[PDB]
């Protein structure tokens, strides 16, 4: 009766590792349409499938961003979705084409570091990471998740002498051996087929469940366009996704709810390091026809639902509302981009982050301007 | 640099499976100081820490439960929390007191049970679960977390034949063997001292440590007396916890804040199997003083913050309320607690359960009785 298993047979069984393995209702779901205008995706879907697409598109985030680690020079994220097919690609040096020692002695066979990557649970460069490390991943356990949901996939990685290709499938089961030629390309690529029909979907995917998943692919991949540095351009089946700025999300999330609205900025900031050296980037649209508070924040390249940061703002806006009132939060929606060193996720999904809130009234400012503008905006409203 | 855990370490280091490893602030935070008043413990603390007692606690509170096994009769839950020793106590059926062949092959030495239990990762009886079975168990990980953070715990369990005892030590670093021995007892108890130094705390607990400790344990153990089935008393510090309904719960929360306040009482009941198995309970306040929806929700004896049952009832409230009004739930404070087939939980923690809203519309009613009484309460509010 008491049972042992390993991490592959885990993950297919368990919604711990990337939520639910069936369509639920995902509350908040939203996708992108062609102007760009997010609009909410009012079917259920399954979270661990999106979750998929969301562990490649964040390593692909991670790997321009140094941990006290050489520089790495990113200029393009390529993420494309076709007859359900998903890949992801980025430049920047490829993943190290090199026997690994270790893994070779516990698998007892020669063992590549891009096998461990994609193959060996809790296996990653991060495992040992600096509090101030600011990329996302942390766990050595997303490829991995994306490949235990793959019928099929592949992983092709090249490092300016040498290209790695290597097929991952039957959810992990299958494992064949690398071919590795001579290349002077440089690029890390992971290319799957997810298991469309054991996670709830028609095979192949219906209009509409191929119509939502592209729309919310599109608009995770607007999201990085914001987050990632000045040198990098994010693509989607092969077009720029031009939403460089928390000013060009916020027009796309208000579009049809607050067109040609006034858009209210901050860069907050911190005077010591490590959080002077990563200003937060928001944007703010006040309006009487929004219901309730909402927030979209890319916080370490991940889209955070809930986390302090948030609460930071609304508190120190509320604290000038009641004073301007008297001689909140509802009519407001805002975007919130950037990172921030030394946040704990609560889980590998990585929805919610943990910090103590002192962080940020002992280090960082909110611009009086902003506060300023928010709150006679508000005001207005209330009044 | 790229490098590979075990579960142990991975655990020691990474917030993904009991959340953040040091005190952060923790929205939402209370517990119970003495009538019984619940109340807000503003002060930051360590998610892990609490975690590793609630494990302990889903653990009890999931063995009455059969999940098409043979009925279990659970007579006591009794927790202690003194000099920072935490304990968990209950009675049915022990562990079985026998040798696990796999585990024993595995690890090249004999291995029992409750070893298997205790200190091996994604191991237990739930690892193959029934999407009926209600206890909040599923992963085959919470009594590891348990072990990964106590500086020296003890495993005691009885079947009415023998007895067994085991030192799991030094962050599961050291298992000792157990002693075996004849008995006539038969229960499970969890002893452990947790590495409080590690996770920000005084060594030894300060006063004001020990007192919001307390008080959230004690809390906690008022949320299990309401869920647990009719034959089980919960004790905390062999105090029993008299807080045995919703409307018990729902004045606890609500004794600063609106005492002697109208409770609007709800059991909501589906028609169909494994529905219909569960009714859920309910008891709501109703008061201006109120600054914002709150819920308390105790789902298959997991303390849920996050979940489409909420909504469920939110939504059909509001329905009702917007049509009166014409003739909406920030003054509400709900308790919700009862089992729910077919969830599933976004994580280890547990924070956040996921269902298809569908389910509650097309199976579950709310009875009219209490929703015209709250929709008069808020009503009369609104206006
Ligand atoms: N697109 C990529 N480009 C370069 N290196 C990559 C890429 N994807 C993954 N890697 C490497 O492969 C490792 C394993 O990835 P992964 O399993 O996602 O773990 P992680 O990103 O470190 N942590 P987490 O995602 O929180 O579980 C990473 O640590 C990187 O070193
Ligand atoms: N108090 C207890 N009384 C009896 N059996 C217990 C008790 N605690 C744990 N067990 C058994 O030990 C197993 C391992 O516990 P645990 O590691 O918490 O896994 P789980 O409860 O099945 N799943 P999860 O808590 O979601 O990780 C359980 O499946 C039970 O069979
Ligand atoms: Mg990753
Ligand atoms: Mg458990």
């Amino acid at each position: 009766a008491f049972e042992i298993s390993d991490f592959k047979e885990h993950a297919k069984k368990k919604s711990m590792w990337a939520g639910a393995l069936n369509k639920v209702t995902i509350s908040g779901l939203m996708g992108v349409f062609t102007d760009l205008m997010a609009l909410p995706i009012h079917r259920d879907h399954c979270p661990a499938l999106l979750k998929i697409f969301d562990e490649l598109i964040v390593n692909a985030t991670d790997h321009e961003r140094a941990c006290h680690s050489k520089t790495k020079k990113v200029t393009y994220i390529k993420i494309s979705f076709d007859k359900g097919v998903f890949s992801c690609e980025n430049d920047g040096p490829g993943i190290p084409i090199a026997k690994h020692e270790q893994a070779s002695l516990i698998a007892k066979r020669d063992v590549y570091v891009p096998e461990v990557a994609s193959c060996f649970f809790l296996a990653g460069t991060n495992i040992n990471k600096a509090k101030d490390c600011i990329k996302g991943g942390t766990n050595g356990v997303g490829l991995k998740l994306a490949m235990v949901h793959s019928q099929w996939a592949i992983l092709t990685t090249a490092d300016g002498a040498q290209k790695y290709v290597q097929q991952i499938n039957q959810r992990l089961d299958i494992i064949e051996p690398p071919t590795i030629t001579p290349s002077r390309e440089m690029f890390t690529r992971i290319e799957l087929m997810p298991v469309y029909q054991e996670l709830g979907y028609a095979e192949p995917l219906s209009e509409t469940e191929q119509a939502d998943l592209s729309a919310w692919i599109y608009l995770r991949a607007c999201q990085c366009a914001a987050y990632v540095g000045k040198g990098t351009t994010i693509y989607y089946n092969d077009k720029p996704c031009r939403t460089g700025s928390v000013m060009a999300l916020a027009k796309m999330y208000t579009l049809l709810s607050a067109p040609n609205s006034t858009i209210h900025t901050a860069t907050i900031k911190a005077d010591a390091k490590p959080y002077s050296l990563h200003p937060l980037q928001v944007a703010a649209v006040v309006s009487p026809k929004f219901k309730k508070f909402e927030h979209v924040s890319i916080i370490n390249g991940v889209n955070c639902v809930k986390g302090e940061h948030v609460t930071f703002l609304k508190k120190t806006i509320n604290e000038m509302v009641i004073k301007k009132f008297q001689q909140s939060c509802s009519n407001i929606f805002v975007v919130i981009v950037g990172s921030i060193p030394g946040i704990e996720w609560t889980g590998q999904r990585k929805d919610e982050l943990s910090i103590a809130e002192n962080v940020f009234k002992t280090h960082y400012s909110i611009p009086s301007s902003f506060l300023t503008s928010m709150t006679r905006s508000i005001v207005d409203i209330l009044l």
